[PDB]
């Protein structure tokens, strides 16, 4: 056990020939602290009475749970104290948060402090999603610094509070998985340079919305169930937590879908702190992420709480669905 490859060491070793201020390492070390604190609260949530609602509604009009508030506070406090950030965007705050000059650093951070809130009370996998941008402009920090295309990401990933706690981190040359050792409260490198399979055998979507689906989604699903070449039909999985469904897509292959539909032109999931981070992870693992008509990472945001359709996973799977949308174009 005497040589520990922790997230910190990883993020220091690589960025050492890249030089840098090392505030990315500060950022991520800080974030890891909040994630550990969220994991331990989650693992004991019913005894600590942390289930239930906060008694509020957010800008996307979700019903705010207790762990939403707790996790939001932890992420914000640790990011500010990191001295690595200047602008913060959270699912739980109407406006971007501008860091006090005294603790400012050069990064902009967009995050979902707790993802999968419908699955909180039934003990299903939940998580934390983040994307990291460098502030470009020279003028005073503002919400506008968060309105960057996802292709501008310097780092992104998620924490998954599942059967084990995992930190999935994507940076410019690739994706790496770090598992939480609860005995020493360190994230340890467990999966190096993760690449997604070119094609999977699992499709993931809420078919409860079948009546609202566009003809292309409708066709694709039918094809997964009734393949034209007599291949085996695809298996279906939908946990209901974006972080768990995307994580399985990453390690098992296949496709994850939250499409636009007749009642939601822009889908449900949020571009800044849900769709862009996962699209980035997917592209760095060699997969794709599309709205059905354009790459998510290429969208230029105008609203920090903007929604986008997302279709992601194995390149050959996502490409088959894109061909169907094309065909229907
Ligand atoms: O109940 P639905 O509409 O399938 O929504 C599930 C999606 O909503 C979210 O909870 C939004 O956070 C995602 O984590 C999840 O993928
Ligand atoms: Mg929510
Ligand atoms: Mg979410
Ligand atoms: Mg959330």
């Amino acid at each position: 056990d005497t040589n520990i490859v922790t997230l910190t060491r990883f993020v220091m070793e690589e960025g050492r020939k890249a030089r840098g201020t090392g505030e990315m390492t500060q950022l991520l070390n800080s974030l890891c602290t909040a994630v550990k604190a969220i994991s331990t609260a989650v693992r004991k949530a019913g005894i600590a009475h942390l289930y239930g609602i906060a008694g509020s509604t957010n800008v996307t009009g979700d019903q705010v749970k207790k762990l939403d508030v707790l996790s939001n506070d932890l992420v914000i406090n640790v990011l500010k104290s990191s001295f690595a950030t200047c602008v913060l965007v959270s699912e739980e705050d109407k406006n971007a948060i501008i860091v006090e000059p005294e603790k400012r650093g050069k990064y902009v951070v967009c995050f979902d402090p707790l993802d999968g809130s419908s699955n909180i009370d039934c003990l299903v996998s939940i998580g934390t999603i983040f994307g990291i941008y460098r502030k470009n402009s020279t003028d005073e920090p503002s919400e506008k610094d968060a309105l960057q295309p996802g292709r501008n990401l310097v780092a992104a990933g998620y924490a998954l509070y599942g059967s084990a706690t995992m930190l999935v981190l994507a940076m410019v040359n690739g994706v790496n998985c770090f598992m939480l050792d609860p005995a020493i409260g360190e994230f340890i490198l467990v999966d190096r340079d993760v690449k997604i399979k070119k094609k999977g055998s699992i499709y993931s979507i809420n078919e409860g919305y079948a009546k609202e689906f566009d003809p292309a989604i409708t066709e694709y699903i039918q094809r997964k169930k009734f393949p034209p070449d007599n291949s085996a039909p695809y298996g279906a999985r939908y946990v209901g937590s974006m972080v768990a469904d995307v994580h399985r897509t990453l390690v098992y292959g296949g496709i994850f879908m939250y499409p636009a539909n007749k009642k939601s032109p822009k889908g449900k999931l949020r571009l800044l702190y849900e769709c862009n981070p996962m699209a980035y992870v997917m592209e760095k693992a060699g997969g794709l992420a599309t709205t059905g008509k354009e790459a998510v990472l290429d969208i230029v945001p105008t609203d920090i709480h903007q929604r986008a359709p997302i279709i992601l996973g194995s390149p050959e799977d996502v490409t088959e669905l894109l061909e169907i949308y094309q065909k229907h174009a």
